């Protein structure tokens, strides 16, 4: 039942950020500046369904 | 060959900010609020050509 999650703010719904944080991908995958800008977009698509 | 540059982040391309930084214009021009807002926009328009 337990899991980590970004608390609900006033500007966005629930955010998962469960495991393998998306920040560590830049170092280990060596993305260009084009792929880097896409990380925040896919960050906000991790919504929890009930 | 050498020149100053804002490092290419994950959400934006190379930014020049070569000389005479834009924030120094506030003191030496006394711009109003309708022109201080434009400064970030023209800051992001200094893309390096290759």
């Amino acid at each position: 039942t337990d899991y980590t999650r970004i608390a609900a703010s006033a500007l966005g719904p629930e955010i998962s950020t469960e495991g393998m944080p998306l920040f560590s991908l830049i170092e280990s995958l060596e993305l260009t500046e084009a792929e880097t800008s896409r990380l925040p977009v896919i960050q906000d698509s991790m919504v929890i369904q009930k």
